[PDB]
């Protein structure tokens, strides 16, 4: 759930 920052899957 990092959204635009990275960590897409978190």
């Amino acid at each position: 759930x990092x959204a635009s920052l990275x960590x897409a899957s978190l």
